[PDB]
């Protein structure tokens, strides 16, 4: 690992956390503004 | 909205730096709970 997977780990931490705070429009109108490409490659990485 | 997004921009950007034995050693530290409430959110 690294400072930087610390970093990461803390991210999809509070992604989580953030996401139990917002309504069903606040969530699909955040993921709409997320480019298709970064929701792919997490997409990818939390499935594999 | 702005900060969320932040936040998935820097993930994205440390995840594309990652070797594969960092990014999988990653993945098996998040909980299963989590991986299925982000995996959902996002495919939809
Ligand atoms: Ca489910």
């Amino acid at each position: 690992g690294s400072m930087g997977s610390l970093r990461a780990l803390h991210l999809v931490e509070d992604l989580r956390g953030l996401l139990e705070m917002m309504e069903t429009d606040e969530k699909e109108g955040l993921r709409c503004q997320i480019p298709d490409s970064t929701a792919e490659v997490l997409i990818e990485w939390l499935q594999n």
